[PDB]
């Protein structure tokens, strides 16, 4: 009788990622393109010993939320983005990969209330629509990188019941959460949260790790494929490992990554840590050689430290690279593009994977023929002339 309504919702890496590199610039996007902006990232003023940021080891503000003078700056726009499109609704997403203090907020009821006074303060002052908190991740800290307890998983519970107890109504209350299967089944309690939360975005990207090619695949290749179990990852693997925990398609949106990764089997060994016979590991082995590495530490990418790059710079660098060095393929199984560039040998080398219109547009027909109720995307900034977030758009009737 009636058509669907999706959302489209697009974080901006406005103060910078750990990962992603310095912040961009708020007047290029299109704000007429999406239904709700996370502008990234508040950070969390905090006392883990590790924290290397010295802003946040202010004692005296612990628990609270810090923002930059760019996140401030930036935030005081939001006036002239809404005069664009009145119907947007702008959230601060609070924390990112390498965000320290959420282990440490959720855990006491008095740490609990100072983090809730501030994002409501956060919010009454560059009136927000609302507060994304971007946990990476309770209980497993990335590994380490952050502080983390197996007590997160319930202080998660209660610190998202006591800022929606807080919040004003129709203030909105989201999260990410991870890809990773331990997410629903230890790190995050699904079920007892849902209750509290306006939508949840599947960060359904950043699978180019382990013995794994692809970054975000909706689904398995079978030409490049991934050798360890325990790396086999899809969109859609992720998204029904979420449905068996028992969330709701309606309350999910599919994560699309307007960026590549260089597979971390390119360049280092990898492991299958469930092979029975030790002897047998590595079970991939890298396939650059220096020739190949500095080809991409030459455009700014050191393989050592990271392998993001950004889709406008795929399509600056290396689709419109003038030595023609990277032919552009499509994985029929997986729905994604992905480059290869030749070894000495002329054998295809498989560079990297990313997203185009068209698998973005495949994301979108995902979205809607599974239910889900709409699309995320990291990040606004690396998209080419707002086309990708442009395609999103048309797809899912926005
Ligand atoms: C399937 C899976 O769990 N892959 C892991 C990756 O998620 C992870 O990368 C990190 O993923 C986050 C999204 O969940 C990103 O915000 C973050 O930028 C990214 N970190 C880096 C350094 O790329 C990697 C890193 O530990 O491990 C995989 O196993
Ligand atoms: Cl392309």
């Amino acid at each position: 009788a009636h058509a669907a309504s999706y959302l489209s919702v697009g974080y901006f890496n406005g103060g910078g990622d750990v990962t992603a590199g310095p912040g961009g610039d708020i007047n290029k996007l299109d704000v007429t393109q999406i239904t709700h902006l996370n502008y990234s990232f508040g950070l969390i003023y905090n006392d883990e010993k590790q924290e290397t940021n010295p802003a946040l080891k202010d004692p005296s503000r612990l628990h609270q939320i810090y923002l930059s003078p760019k996140v401030m700056a930036d935030l005081q726009l939001l006036p002239v983005l809404r005069k664009q499109n009145p119907e947007l609704k702008v959230l601060l997403s609070v924390g990112g990969w390498g965000a320290r203090g959420f282990s440490g907020a959720a855990a006491t009821a008095e740490s609990r209330a100072v983090f809730i006074r501030s994002v409501q303060q956060v919010i009454k002052q560059y009136h927000l629509d609302g507060i994304d908190l971007d946990w990476q991740y309770p209980v497993n800290g990335a590994w380490g990188l952050v502080e983390s307890q197996p007590a997160d998983r319930a202080n998660f519970t209660l610190l998202l019941a006591e800022l929606h107890k807080a919040l004003d109504k129709g203030k909105l209350l989201t999260i990410a959460v991870g890809a990773n299967v331990k997410s629903p089944q230890e790190w995050v309690d699904v079920k007892g949260i849902a209750p509290y939360l306006d939508y949840i975005n599947l960060m359904t990207y950043d699978m180019a790790y382990g013995t794994q090619y692809f970054n975000s695949n909706l689904y398995d290749s079978k030409q490049w494929p991934t050798v360890a179990a325990a790396d086999r990852y899809s969109a859609n693997f992720v998204v029904d490992n979420y449905l068996a925990a028992g969330l709701k398609p309606a309350q999910l949106n599919l994560g699309i990554g307007f960026y590549g990764r260089v597979p971390k089997r390119a360049t280092e060994p990898g492991i299958d840590w469930d092979k029975a016979d030790a002897a047998k590991n590595p079970v991939t082995q890298p396939y650059f050689t220096a020739r190949e590495t500095a080809v991409f530490k030459a455009m700014g990418l050191d393989l050592t430290k990271d392998s993001y790059f950004k889709y406008n710079d795929i399509v600056s660098k290396l689709l419109n690279d003038p030595q023609r060095r990277f032919t552009a393929h499509w994985d029929s199984d997986a729905q994604v593009p992905y480059l290869t560039m030749k070894s000495a040998e002329g054998k295809p080398l498989f560079a990297i994977s990313y997203e185009n219109p068209r698998s973005v547009a495949l994301k979108a027909d995902y979205i809607k023929s599974k239910g889900l109720g709409g699309a995320m995307f990291w990040e606004y900034g690396a998209d080419d002339n707002n086309r990708l977030a442009h395609q999103l758009a048309e797809s899912l009737g926005i």
